[PDB]
């Protein structure tokens, strides 16, 4: 979780995400986490949630 | 010089800095705007210096 937080803001740095790019996160937090919904031009974003 | 900065804040913002893209201001301040280098990883970036 808290790699999470620096995750997806290196994940913005680098300036490659493209929507060929698929995610996956480990932990079952999403909805602590900033999520803007057109910040992302259509990458596939997927996790778990409990 | 304002015009440029919200460009570039709402192009940064969702995201088109990758390799993909290349991009031109007629402005011919740039160095005493915001602008910095490390950010500037994936987006080749030119401009005019009276």
């Amino acid at each position: 979780h808290e790699t999470a937080a620096e995750i997806l803001k290196q994940i913005l740095f680098m300036g490659m995400m493209t929507e060929y790019y698929h995610y996956f996160f480990t932990t079952l937090d999403l909805f602590a986490l900033d999520l803007e919904l057109y910040r992302y031009s259509g990458v596939n974003m997927t996790g778990f949630r409990l």
